[PDB]
């Protein structure tokens, strides 16, 4: 036990169907099989999607993950960032790797559709309708259901526009028990997000505040944790990428939190992109070190062994990688 | 003659092929057959595209236009707003109505893809590559070529990000002679846009600065016109829609400019949307008068007769509706 999920639950849904909490295994709570920044579709002429090569590439990464003992990936790709459940299902059915997809949108400057629905009507209820339908019935008539709601906020505040999504999410959460994972911008708003969602009636045991590794002051992480929610160092491997701290700094914070007993509330991920949508990313020369360990095998090969040699126990490692994911999503 | 297009020309391209300047006929220089605010795709579950109903609805509007003697529509829909040349081609082949589609993106807060390419590399050259390919070879391997480049800027300035597109556009323009139509936000930046593009080497005779009806001070229109470019009152029918002036005000300005002899530089359009992408628009109760005349038959039925009874001549009307479009796009 400890802090178990409240009332209203629905068996964890993956792109290939419902899976039991115990079948989840080691999990990466925040990754992107395919991803495109909003607008990517507008570059379809020179940046078309090569299905054959994306499939070949993604299943390969999937296989490398299974070999590491990772049995599940939570794909956090927002509805406006290329989210494609049917494709994810292909990858999963081809490899056996389990994948949960999300429902939600990126922050304010991403797109403009709902900012517009909001000027003309009740956008909260429209977002609520969409989230609930995708979480209980499916996405785009495919029958594939989202297994997490994804929320995002800006750096300086959770804007009134962003809050429409947080309330729609809170509602669906209370009604269905579906988990909620978030994006925080540049290490800010973690506590505000936690305060808001719990105040809205969302179960702190089904809430994971993301990109918390974006902040290096542990007092900041401790304040979020006070709310009873889990937090994720989900961008491990992306170092100094205009903003992000280094892994050295992330681990310093993690080991402090771990030695303070917060293991039941810490999750680990990379926030990697296996295949980019649109025109392949032009990576400058100086950016190389920053993205060097920014691939999904980094935690399994570098992070988990580094934590262990630091005194973190095998049980603490299993709690973060298997224990937490099973309660959060299962 | 007068101010005819410079060197480097390419026969006007429509979704169904090249058309001769003389085949253009009366034209609406800025309209949207289908349109979706960026992000619309993310609402695919409850706001899917009903092809059968969009086709039935759009050809109908097309037929009403042909009956008015309008033989061509310049669809100004940006690459990030649902632009779909294949669909436009269906509408055109089904009715005979001629349609030219565009190449380009909406302003800064619309999407984020190129803001990202810009942090990692040479976005100007990537936008240039895309624009040129779509204007000379085609869009998405369909062989359908864009017949206009579409540019947009914000209200307070033509941002450094927005200027990447203006330079890519200027380049393609000099190289291919393809026309350029713009969007101006809330009646500002008209002169700045005209100054910038001509300074970049773009032909003022193949440049139409849009949404100029958004400003009601004719001194503002006169300054843009000084640059030798044409300007369009292309949102006729959208009144008071949070910002926009009333048609009464637009016509007051138009008749002043007309009686000052600027007929060779004035174009008329509605900026209507025949079929919305995403969830159908929820139109409040107070918004009704604002969108009442916001449909493509408004100029033919209300505007052109109102101008005539005001003293505007049949020749001045033909110059705006046929003369200008033929030089600009043909
Ligand atoms: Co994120
Ligand atoms: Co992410
Ligand atoms: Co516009
Ligand atoms: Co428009």
């Amino acid at each position: 036990s400890g802090l178990v999920p409240r009332g209203s639950h629905m068996t964890a849904q993956t792109v290939t169907g419902a899976v039991a909490a115990a079948q989840l295994g080691a999990t990466l709570p925040h990754e992107h099989v395919i991803f495109g920044y909003p607008g990517y579709a507008g570059d379809v002429t020179l940046g078309p999607f090569d299905h054959a090569a994306a499939l070949a590439s993604c299943t390969e990464t999937a296989r490398a993950l299974l070999a590491r003992g990772i049995q599940t990936v939570v794909d956090a790709t927002p509805n406006d960032c290329g989210r494609n459940p049917a494709f994810l299902r292909e990858v999963s059915e081809a490899t056996g790797l389990q994948i949960l997809c999300a429902t939600g949108f990126l922050y304010e400057g991403a797109t403009t559709y709902f900012k517009f629905r909001a000027s003309l009507g009740d956008a909260e209820s429209e977002i609520y309708e969409m989230m609930r339908t995708e979480v209980t019935e499916g996405i785009a008539g495919t029958g594939i259901r989202a297994g997490v709601i994804k929320l995002a906020s800006s750096r300086d505040a959770i804007t009134p526009y962003e809050q429409l999504f947080f309330r729609a999410a809170a509602r669906v959460q209370r009604e269905t028990g579906v988990p909620i994972i978030t994006h925080t911008q540049e290490g800010q708003q973690g506590p505000q997000q936690a305060e808001l969602l719990t105040s809205l009636g969302a179960d702190p045991a089904r809430i994971m505040i993301g990109h918390m590794d974006g902040n290096t002051d542990p007092a900041y992480h401790r304040e979020t944790l006070r709310h009873g929610v889990s937090i994720a160092f989900d961008r491990i491997g992306l170092q100094g990428m205009v903003g992000t701290p280094t892994d050295a700094e992330r681990l310093s914070v993690l080991t402090t939190l771990l030695g303070e007993g917060y293991a039941d509330r810490l999750l680990l991920s990379h926030d990697s992109i296996w295949h980019w949508l649109g025109r392949p990313p032009a990576i400058p020369e100086a950016a190389l070190p920053a993205v060097k360990d920014w691939h999904p095998l980094h935690i399994s090969d570098d992070i988990l062994p580094d934590l262990r040699r630091r005194g973190i126990t095998e049980e603490q490692v299993g709690q973060m990688t298997v224990g937490n994911p099973a309660r959060l999503f299962g």
